[PDB]
């Protein structure tokens, strides 16, 4: 039926109706920190999250979404591998059911709690709808999350949490700052790619942050006790919503340091 990440409807399954699912750049990939290139000409990133307007918080059915407004240049990424200026319009996590494991993409096979993904889309294209279209439509930064010591700009996220438990449901979110999100560092790994959710489409250019973020046991908990389902139907937790990691085929993952 419509895709999940259950045994009858999770990624294995994908591909049936969403043929991409086996195609040339998808995502998530391994990073084997051995064979990545260090590529000296990539200009480092450059992250204006000052102006950022956060609108709302909701759970989809597969993850929880925080929107922001990206009706013009408030939040971009540039520099890195880009080329122009992406605008930040929603970030999500994925997590595990177990700390051993959450994260889509891996750093030579060692998977994290937890993935962020910061989603932009590239303001050539005038809307996030034709941006999908285009092999450079979209720049997703992804931060790994371990556990240890909590995240203090992570709680205001998990404190609302129990307003959008099941499917459908959505909070204000407003005045949410994303740069307390960020690692101390800004090393990152990129690589052309795909969304890792169906519809899958191969419009990504990945940039991996090195450094990981610590959160706290308590705050990944939270995580795992929203819902798959909508309100009324029968519980189903919403954990281990990461797709595994896919061949890397005729890619090449650069790195900005050494
Ligand atoms: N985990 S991830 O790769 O960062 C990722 C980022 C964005 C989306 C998204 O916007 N989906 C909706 C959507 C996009 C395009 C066409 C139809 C849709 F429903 C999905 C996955
Ligand atoms: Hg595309
Ligand atoms: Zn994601």
């Amino acid at each position: 039926h419509h895709w999940g990440y259950g045994k009858h409807n999770g990624p294995e399954h994908w591909h049936k109706d969403f043929p991409i699912a086996k195609g040339e750049r998808q995502s998530p990939v391994d990073i084997d920190t051995h064979t990545a290139k260090y590529d000296p000409s990539l200009k480092p990133l450059s992250v204006s999250y000052d102006q950022a307007t956060s609108l709302r918080i909701l759970n989809n059915g597969h993850a929880f979404n925080v929107e922001f407004d990206d009706s013009q240049d408030k939040a971009v990424l540039k520099g890195g591998p880009l080329d122009g200026t992406y605008r930040l319009i929603q970030f999500h996590f994925h997590w595990g059911s177990l700390d051993g494991q959450g994260s889509e993409h891996t750093v030579d096979k060692k998977k994290y709690a937890a993935e962020l993904h910061l989603v932009h889309w590239n303001t050539k294209y005038g809307d996030v709808g034709k941006a999908v279209q285009q092999p450079d439509g979209l720049a997703v930064l992804g931060i790994f999350l371990k556990v240890g010591s909590a995240k203090p700009g992570l709680q205001k996220v998990v404190d609302v949490l129990d307003s959008i438990k099941t499917k459908g449901k959505s909070a204000d979110f407003t005045n949410f700052d994303p740069r307390g999100l960020l690692p101390e560092s800004l090393d990152y790994w990129t690589y052309p790619g795909s969304l890792t959710t169906p519809p899958l489409l191969e419009c990504v250019t990945w940039i991996v942050l090195k450094e990981p973020i610590s959160v706290s046991s308590e705050q990944v908990l939270k995580f795992r006790k929203l819902n798959f389902n909508g309100e009324g139907e029968p519980e189903e937790l919403m954990v281990d919503n990461w797709r595994p990691a896919q061949p890397l085929k005729n890619r090449q993952i650069k790195a900005s340091f050494k």
